[PDB]
């Protein structure tokens, strides 16, 4: 078949009961989700394949970068509970990964201010307990897929896509392939 388990993608094991349709994890200190991302535009690219009424939810991880890694995944919710994510996801992907300029908490605290959220608003999100539940969803999603690495990016919380079985050959074959795949794995 075109499409193969053990190919474009593999089965969990352990189906997640109640997972996002389209889930993919991320670290902005990893060097293969920069790549993901700010060149090859892979979440783009699936979103604009995605069925109707099918979203895309992004989380981030904490394994990388030890301290800044958590804060990361807390700027992160502080991004999903202000609906920020298109504003900072570039200046922190370019703040970690190419200027080395994110080294704390308030150097990622500056990428949102920098880009027109209010300190106060950042603050308030940053303390909240809505915030805490966020981090935590995003914890506890990473248990679920039994997570190992990142990228990653898993469909209806039963698939778990497989880059290294598509055509790496070109990389905009290959961006089409892994976003075909998500489709053809949302509606299986």
């Amino acid at each position: 078949a075109q499409y193969e388990d053990g190919k474009q993608y593999t089965t969990l094991e352990k189906p997640v009961a109640g997972a996002p349709q389209v889930l993919e994890f991320f670290s902005f200190f990893c060097p293969h989700c920069y790549q993901f991302e700010e060149v090859l535009h892979i979440s783009d690219n699936v979103k604009k394949k995605l069925p109707e009424g099918v979203k895309m939810t992004a989380y981030h991880v904490n394994f990388m970068g030890g301290d800044l890694g958590k804060d990361l995944t807390q700027a992160w919710a502080v991004a999903m509970a202000l609906g920020v994510e298109d504003k900072v996801t570039v200046p922190l992907f370019e703040g970690v990964q190419k200027t080395q300029t994110i080294r704390s908490a308030s150097d990622i605290r500056d990428v949102f201010i920098n880009a027109g959220i209010k300190g106060e608003e950042y603050d308030a999100a940053w303390n909240s307990f809505v915030v805490k539940s966020l981090v935590a969803q995003q914890e506890k999603a990473a248990a679920d897929v039994q997570l190992r690495g990142v990228p990653a990016m898993f469909v209806n919380g039963k698939y778990q896509l497989n880059p290294q079985g598509m055509d790496t050959s070109n990389m905009d074959v290959f961006v089409q392939q892994y976003a075909d795949t998500v489709k053809y794995l949302s509606e299986k």
